[PDB]
C-alpha cells in the first residue's frame, strides 16, 4: 500500500491466528510487539525502557503478515508501550519512504 503520515502509520499484523495491529516507525531498528504469544526457543535481549533496561524474548524465523504482506523475520515479545513494527521487517517488506 501507499501509506500517508497526517496519522500514526499504524496496521493490522498477524501472526498465525493471532491478528493485531502495529505502528510502522521508520525510528526503531526492531519490531517489538506486547500481546503474542510465540512456542519454542528463543534469545534474551536487553531493549531501553522506563527502568534502564527491559528484558525481551528473541524469536527468530517468525512468519508475519503486515497490511496483508507476508515476510518472515526476527519479532522481539515482552513488554512495550505500543507494538512496533521496524526497519528489520520493513525491509523485508521492502518498503520505503517517498517525497
Ligand atoms: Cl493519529
Ligand atoms: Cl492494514
Ligand atoms: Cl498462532
Ligand atoms: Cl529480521
Amino acid at each position: 500500500p501507499q501509506i500517508t503520515l497526517w496519522q500514526r502509520p499504524i496496521v493490522t499484523i498477524k501472526i498465525g491466528g493471532q491478528l493485531r495491529e502495529a505502528l510502522l516507525n521508520t525510528g526503531a531498528d526492531d519490531t517489538v510487539l506486547e500481546d503474542i504469544d510465540l512456542p519454542g526457543r528463543w534469545k534474551p535481549k536487553l531493549i531501553v525502557g522506563i527502568g534502564g533496561f527491559v528484558k525481551v524474548r528473541q524469536y527468530e524465523q517468525v512468519p508475519i503478515e503486515i497490511a496483508g504482506h507476508k515476510v518472515v523475520g526476527t519479532v522481539l515479545i515482552g513488554p512495550t508501550p505500543s507494538n512496533i513494527i521496524g526497519r528489520n521487517l520493513m525491509t523485508q517488506l521492502g518498503a520505503t519512504l517517498n517525497f
